[PDB]
C-alpha cells in the first residue's frame, strides 16, 4: 500500500441494542452503523509512521459525534444559553455510555500505532491498518479519565509540550484503580470509596514518572486553584445524576496511618455548567434509592504551576474541562490517511 496524511468525515459503528431506552444505545441505533462483524488488522511490514495525538481530527469529529449524543438526550428542567430561556420536561433517563467504534469511508484508512510506549508524538515502528477503531466509551469527565484503556507498560506522560504549562497533561496509567461512587438510600449528599494503598502506590509511580521528565526535580500535588465546581471537583454523570466529587485527599504529598480507604465527599448537583460551552443547565433532583457506579481509573489529567522555572519544584493540580482530552487520551494512537 501507498498512502498520504488526509482528514475525512468518519462514520461510526456500536453493538447498540434496539430495544434499549438507554440513551447512547438510541442515539448509536440511528447515527451508527452495526459493529464490522469481521475486523482485520493488518499489520504494515517495515513501515514507520510518523504520528501526532495533538493534531488529529479525529479527535473534534468524535468531539462532535458526543455533543450531539447530549444534546438529543438529556433533557432539563431549563436551558440557560445565551441570554435564553427553554423550558421542558426533564424526565429521568436511562444513561450507561456503549463503545463507539470510528471507521473510514472507502478510500481512506485508519493507521494504528502499537509501539506500547509511544507517547502520541513522533515515529512509530509497529505500525497496523485497520477500517475502525476499538470500541471507545465517550465518558465525560473532569481530573480523573474513567473506564478508559490502560497503557501497556510504563506509565505514560502525554503533552502536547511539557515546556509550556498551559498544555495540559495526560497521565495513561498501567494499573487502573477503582473509584466506587454512591449516594445511598440529604438526597444530594455521595461519596467515592478508593483503595487508598493502590493509589498511593501509582500516584508514587506517577510522581516517579513526571521526575523522569522535569530534570529530577521534586513533584509536589496541589488541588485545583479556582475555577467552577466542575473543574475543581472531580466532575463526572453517574446513571444520569451529575455527581461533583472532592479530591483534595487523592492529591496529598504527605501518603505519597494512610493505606484504609479513601472517602471522598460528593454532591449530586442539579445546575450544572455544560461542557459545551453552552451555558447552565438544571435537571431534576435524584431518582430514589442507592444510586451507585464503580469505575476504573485509567488516566490522569494535570496542569503544572507556572512561574516555577527558578525552583526546585515542579506542582500538578488535576485539570480538565476540555473533553477533546477525553477522546484524545483514547484516539492517540489512531490517524486517518488517504489511500493513494
Ligand atoms: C476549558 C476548561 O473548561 C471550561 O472552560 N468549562 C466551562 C465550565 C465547566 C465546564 C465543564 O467541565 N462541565 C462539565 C459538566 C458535566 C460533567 Cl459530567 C463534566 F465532567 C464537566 C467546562
Ligand atoms: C507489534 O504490535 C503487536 C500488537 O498488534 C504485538 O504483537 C507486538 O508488540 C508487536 N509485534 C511485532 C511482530 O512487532
Ligand atoms: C514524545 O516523544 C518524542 C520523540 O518521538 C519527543 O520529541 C517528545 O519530547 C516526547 N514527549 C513526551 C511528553 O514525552
Ligand atoms: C476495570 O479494569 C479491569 C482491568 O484492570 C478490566 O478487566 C475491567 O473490565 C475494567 N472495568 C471496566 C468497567 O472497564
Ligand atoms: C507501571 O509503570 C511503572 C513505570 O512507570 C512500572 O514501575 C510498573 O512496574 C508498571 N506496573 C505495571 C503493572 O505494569
Ligand atoms: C513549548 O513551550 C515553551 C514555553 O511555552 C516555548 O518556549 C517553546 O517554544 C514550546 N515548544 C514548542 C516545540 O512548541
Ligand atoms: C461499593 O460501595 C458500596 C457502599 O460503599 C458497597 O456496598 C459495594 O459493595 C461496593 N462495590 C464494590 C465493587 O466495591
Ligand atoms: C487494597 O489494595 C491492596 C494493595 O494493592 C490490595 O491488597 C487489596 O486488594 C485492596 N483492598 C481490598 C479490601 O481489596
Ligand atoms: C535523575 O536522577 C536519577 C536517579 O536515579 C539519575 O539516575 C539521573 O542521572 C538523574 N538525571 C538528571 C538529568 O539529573
Ligand atoms: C475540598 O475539601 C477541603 C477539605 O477537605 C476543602 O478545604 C476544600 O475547600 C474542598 N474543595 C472545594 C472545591 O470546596
Ligand atoms: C464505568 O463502567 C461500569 C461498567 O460498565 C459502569 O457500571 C460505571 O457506571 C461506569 N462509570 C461511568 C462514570 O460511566
Amino acid at each position: 500500500p501507498v498512502w498520504k496524511d488526509a482528514d475525512t468525515t468518519l462514520f461510526c459503528a456500536s453493538d447498540a441494542k434496539a430495544y434499549e431506552t438507554e440513551v447512547h444505545n438510541v442515539w448509536a441505533t440511528h447515527a451508527c452503523v452495526p459493529t464490522d462483524p469481521n475486523p482485520q488488522e493488518i499489520h504494515l511490514e517495515n513501515v514507520t509512521e510518523n504520528f501526532n495525538m495533538w493534531k488529529n481530527n479525529m479527535v473534534e469529529q468524535m468531539h462532535e459525534d458526543i455533543i450531539s449524543l447530549w444534546d438529543q438526550s438529556l433533557q432539563p428542567c431549563v436551558k440557560l444559553t445565551g441570554g435564553s430561556v427553554i423550558k421542558q420536561a426533564c424526565p429521568k433517563i436511562s444513561f450507561d455510555p456503549i463503545p463507539i467504534h470510528y471507521c473510514t469511508p472507502a478510500g481512506y484508512v485508519i493507521l494504528k500505532c502499537n509501539d506500547k510506549n509511544f507517547n502520541g508524538t513522533g515515529p512509530c515502528k509497529n505500525v497496523s491498518s485497520v477500517q475502525c477503531t476499538h470500541g471507545i466509551k465517550p465518558v465525560v469527565s473532569t481530573q480523573l479519565l474513567l473506564n478508559g484503556s490502560l497503557a501497556e507498560e510504563e506509565i505514560i506522560i502525554r503533552s502536547e509540550n511539557l515546556t509550556n504549562n498551559a498544555k495540559t497533561i495526560i497521565v495513561h496509567l498501567n494499573k487502573s484503580v477503582e473509584i466506587n461512587c454512591t449516594r445511598p438510600s440529604d438526597i444530594r449528599k455521595a461519596y467515592c470509596e478508593i483503595n487508598g494503598t493502590k493509589w498511593n502506590k501509582v500516584l508514587k509511580q506517577v510522581t516517579e514518572k513526571l521526575k523522569e521528565h522535569f530534570n529530577n526535580k521534586t513533584i509536589i500535588f496541589q488541588p485545583p486553584s479556582g475555577g467552577d465546581l466542575e473543574i475543581t471537583m472531580h466532575t463526572f454523570n453517574c446513571r444520569g445524576e451529575f455527581f461533583y466529587c472532592n479530591t483534595t485527599q487523592l492529591f496529598n504529598n504527605t501518603c505519597i496511618g494512610c493505606n484504609g480507604t479513601i472517602t471522598l465527599p460528593c454532591k449530586i448537583k442539579q445546575i450544572i455548567n455544560m461542557w459545551q460551552g453552552t451555558g447552565q443547565a438544571m435537571y431534576a433532583p435524584p431518582i430514589d434509592g442507592k444510586i451507585n457506579c464503580v469505575s476504573n481509573i485509567t488516566g490522569i489529567l494535570l496542569t503544572r504551576d507556572g512561574g516555577a522555572n527558578n525552583t526546585s519544584n515542579e506542582t500538578f493540580r488535576p485539570g480538565g474541562g476540555d473533553m477533546r482530552d477525553n477522546w484524545r487520551s483514547e484516539l492517540y494512537k489512531y490517524k486517518v490517511v488517504q489511500i493513494e
